């Protein structure tokens, strides 16, 4: 017998949102701009499995770059197997350099949360037996376990937010504001309670893959096995939004270029300041709770304003950047903000941005 759709209770923008991250030719173009073969890996073919075994293959060349063991080549060509690479049908190359290890490192973590949607999106044995089903946005928006309010212009942080956007991204083609909604991922709320007595909290920005949205919707931000970068393993965010922007990866949708960042409530509590990279970091010095690298360049600090949000107060920037002469000489033009706990960060805002 014949089931019965639901009529779709989301607003057009929500909609359209929920159709953009879960999208499949978003994933796919998402895996061909990452040289993948898509056709030898469709989407509903990746499994945690293959993406385990890309990982020890990876572990298998890091441990070469660092006895007569496998060549490089040897090693690349059994990684290139379990994860099938697309150049034109050529030769994929062979992966010799700390750069091209962890770019193959960051393709996975991302593949890792395109199979994390593509599970997520499993028919479970009641939705079979049900005899009225929701509309399909409604049934995806369901599984992120997540919710997510529009908002609208007199919403009272709506302003502050469009400020922050505009005063700190980039001066000549700054990302243009499309939506704006709050974000509620409960059970965020216990671990977030817990550095409840931590003060220095600040709104801060974390732009993405849209490939990964959804993920970050279901999970939070993560700190993988694997992630890594000029501060080590953290959960990396910005000040300022032109830093951000510069990791999003949007989708051209009809004359548009669609991109998402978010915006996350980061306890920062004692900082320590660092002025040069360190890729080896896994957590703070003794007695700080975050590392900031230092830009340049910082958010006017004379023009922070705050918000209220459950209660604490939050740091928001307001103010265009502004030279930082004690870090003129930092290997960092802009600040990058890293937490090594991912409790210490809870999600607050989603943007749309053309
Ligand atoms: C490989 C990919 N990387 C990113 O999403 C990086 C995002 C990002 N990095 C920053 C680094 C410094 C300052 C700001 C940012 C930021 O806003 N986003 C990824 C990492 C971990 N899980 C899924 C995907």
């Amino acid at each position: 017998s014949m089931k019965r759709v639901q009529p779709c209770s989301l607003d057009p923008a929500t909609q359209k949102l929920i159709t953009n991250i879960f999208s499949k030719e978003m994933f796919k173009n998402t895996m061909a701009l990452m040289d993948l073969d898509v056709k030898k890996m469709p989407l509903g073919k990746l499994s945690k499995q293959q993406i385990a075994r890309g990982f020890e293959a990876l572990e298998a060349l890091e441990e070469a770059l660092k006895d007569g063991g496998q060549s490089l080549e040897e090693l690349s060509s059994h990684f290139y197997t379990v994860i099938p690479h697309n150049f034109g049908h050529s030769q994929p190359p062979p992966i010799n350099s700390p750069e091209l290890l962890q770019a193959k490192k960051d393709m996975l973590l991302v593949l890792a949360d395109i199979e994390l949607a593509q599970a997520l999106q499993a028919v479970s044995e009641q939705e079979k037996t049900v005899e009225e089903v929701p509309h399909p946005l409604d049934r995806d928006y369901q599984l992120l376990k997540c919710q997510l309010q529009l908002l609208d212009s007199g919403a009272p942080e709506y302003k502050v937010i469009q400020t922050y956007l505009e005063q700190t991204g980039s001066n000549h083609r700054c990302p243009t504001l499309q939506h704006i909604w709050k974000v509620n991922q409960e059970g965020e709320e216990d671990r977030f309670q817990a550095h409840s007595k931590l003060g220095n909290r600040k709104l801060l920005w974390h732009g993405t893959n849209m490939a990964v949205v959804a993920a970050i919707l279901t999970s939070g931000l993560r700190i993988m096995p694997h992630s890594g970068g000029r501060v080590g393993k953290g959960i990396y965010f910005a000040s300022e939004n032109s830093k951000s922007a510069g990791y999003v990866i949007g989708m051209k949708c009809g004359a548009h270029h669609v991109g998402y960042m978010f915006l996350g409530e980061v306890a920062l509590g004692r900082e320590h300041h660092i002025n040069t990279d360190n890729p080896s970091l896994k957590s703070p010095p003794p007695g700080f709770d975050s590392v900031i690298a230092r830009g340049h360049t910082e958010p006017d600090p004379t023009q922070d304003t705050e918000l209220e949000l459950d209660g604490q107060q939050v740091v928001v920037p307001q103010g265009q950047p502004v030279p930082c002469p004690e870090f003129s000489s930092s290997t960092f033009s802009q600040s990058e903000y890293l937490i090594y706990q991912e409790s210490q960060c809870r999600l607050r805002y989603l943007l749309e941005v053309h």
